[PDB]
């Protein structure tokens, strides 16, 4: 009798270990994707505007998917921080897509202590910095 | 009579062995998880401040989850040693999340014998070193 | 008596499981081989002929092992689709081996609607495309 | 009586099988180690001498741990075949360690039929070839 019953108990234990292992593996098999992007970007800064002109990019991406951050100044548009939003890009505009041939104008404001030589900005896509004016 | 009674005793013993084995296995089936993280980090050190600028990361993580340690100097903030805490990160601040585009300034103090060339620091997340200024 | 007999039955069952497992593994341990090839190839297309000139290759291979496919035109030789066959390569010919210094001429025919600008072709070896005129 | 006695016999058999298995495993769990080495080496050969100049190495190793073999010629030193030995390296010599900046001169002899164009040699460390003059 007993060697067969002991075998049935060990099969029952084996299934629970396998089910446990499957939940451990689930912590590895997610959140990996191709996030690399690369663009030819040029820029000019003034007391009122930042100009951004794109010459080429690795892929064509929406101007709403790009986040812009700034230091030494402030945006004149206050709703948020996507490139499409601060640049005033309408959905019909040519500049709705970030690719070679797209140009943007961002309006900015300086305090009494701030100066043009102190201003810099960065463009971020999928958590990677794709441009930095102070490089 | 006796061969059946001996069989009943062996079943009773078998259950206690199986119950014992289950408690042995419990020492293996815990504390395994995916703790790997990887970031593009750059840094500059001065007699008053450490600057830390992040360009990309493997995942988006809270600045309170990262621990910072220092040698050759001391922090001007004394409450603890999380990155959010020593850098003075408010909960509304852009720099509340550690990702590309996040920048931090940490204020520090040197003794009469300490010098800038002697200072170094490390960032630790889930018990792994993710950055070391002296690498 | 019975604990020994139960043990003999469990050995008999164990052998059949092991024999079963061996037949499962046989579905993995076949059909893996090094099929990569790479060649410097140049080509010119006309209303009557395709010219193919080889400058180098990763290995020396038989012209009968290479398959050619065409669109926008048709071959003047109708027996099949190996490179040796459609190019009229005799077994004594220098061009029997695909390597640097081997040249081939393939004769072709166009319909009333087909034109030279529409023609393209590919070379295939061991199920991989090694050249494509429209790349 | 008998089901308990049969159980005691099966425990005695189980221990001998486990002890047998332990001796099988001992044939796998030995003789695995990191034996890889890699060096920038340059060499020049003449009718009387081989010159060997080292520019870099993966690790710093003793010149007595390296074995040299030769064809088309013979060594003027006859005691053995370690690099330190045939090159006449004293224990105080700079060239006692194989690293960037170490240079060696090995004296050789040719027969009436042998010629400089026929000579070649190899350096061997832990059973791997680390340099071969005829590569
Ligand atoms: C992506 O693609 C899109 C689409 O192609 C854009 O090209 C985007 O780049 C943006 O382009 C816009 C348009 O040029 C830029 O916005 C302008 O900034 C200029 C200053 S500039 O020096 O001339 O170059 C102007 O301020 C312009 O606005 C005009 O409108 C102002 C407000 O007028 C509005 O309201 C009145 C009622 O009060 C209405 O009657 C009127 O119809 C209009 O709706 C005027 O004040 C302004 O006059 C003066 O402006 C400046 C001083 O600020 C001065 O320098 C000028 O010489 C001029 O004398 C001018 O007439 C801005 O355009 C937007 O206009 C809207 C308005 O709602 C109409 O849509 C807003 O009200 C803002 O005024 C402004 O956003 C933008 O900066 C670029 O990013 C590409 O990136
Ligand atoms: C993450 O994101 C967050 C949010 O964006 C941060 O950006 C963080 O980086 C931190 O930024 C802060 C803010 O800049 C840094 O803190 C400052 O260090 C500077 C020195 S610096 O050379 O100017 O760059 C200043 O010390 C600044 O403080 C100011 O406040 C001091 C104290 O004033 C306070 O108390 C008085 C009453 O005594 C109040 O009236 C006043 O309103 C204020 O509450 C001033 O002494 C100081 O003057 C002088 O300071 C230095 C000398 O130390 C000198 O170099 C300057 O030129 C100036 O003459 C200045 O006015 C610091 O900011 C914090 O201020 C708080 C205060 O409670 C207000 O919140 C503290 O009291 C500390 O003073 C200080 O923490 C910080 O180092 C960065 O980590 C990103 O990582
Ligand atoms: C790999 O290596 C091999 C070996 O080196 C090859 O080099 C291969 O490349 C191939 O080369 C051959 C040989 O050049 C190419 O085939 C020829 O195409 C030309 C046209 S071209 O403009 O001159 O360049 C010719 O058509 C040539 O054929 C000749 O033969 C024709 C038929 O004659 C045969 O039959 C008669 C009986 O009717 C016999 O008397 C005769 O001896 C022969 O057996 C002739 O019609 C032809 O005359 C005219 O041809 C063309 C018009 O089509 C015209 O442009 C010419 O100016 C000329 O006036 C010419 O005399 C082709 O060669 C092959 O010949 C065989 C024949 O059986 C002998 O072997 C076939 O009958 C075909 O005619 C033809 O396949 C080939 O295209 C290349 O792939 C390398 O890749
Ligand atoms: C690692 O690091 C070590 C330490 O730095 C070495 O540098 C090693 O490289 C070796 O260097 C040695 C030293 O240079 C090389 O050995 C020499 O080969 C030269 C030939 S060469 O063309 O000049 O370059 C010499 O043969 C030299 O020997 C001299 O000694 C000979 C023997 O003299 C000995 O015995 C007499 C008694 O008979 C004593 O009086 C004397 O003091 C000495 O002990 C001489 O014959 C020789 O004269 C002529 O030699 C050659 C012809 O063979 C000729 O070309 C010359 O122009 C010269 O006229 C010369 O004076 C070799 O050095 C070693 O000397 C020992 C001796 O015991 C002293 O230690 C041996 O007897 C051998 O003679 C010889 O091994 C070696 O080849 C390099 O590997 C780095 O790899």
């Amino acid at each position: 009798v007993s060697p067969i019953i002991a075998t049935i108990l060990l099969i029952a234990i084996t299934v629970v270990l396998a089910a446990t292992l499957v939940t451990i593996l689930g912590g590895f098999t997610h959140g990996v994707s191709n996030t690399v992007e690369t663009a030819g970007v040029t820029s000019h800064i003034t007391s009122k505007y930042i100009f951004i002109n794109v010459s080429s990019s690795s892929s064509a991406i929406s101007a709403s998917s790009i986040t812009i951050t700034i230091t030494g100044a402030s945006f004149k548009v206050t709703s948020g921080d996507t490139l499409a939003e601060v640049a005033g890009v309408s959905s019909t505009s040519s500049n709705a897509t970030f690719t070679g041939g797209s140009d943007y104008t961002v309006p900015i404001s300086l305090s009494s202590s701030q100066t043009v030589a102190g201003v810099s900005f960065e463009l971020i896509y999928k958590g990677n910095v794709i441009y930095n004016s102070a490089a």
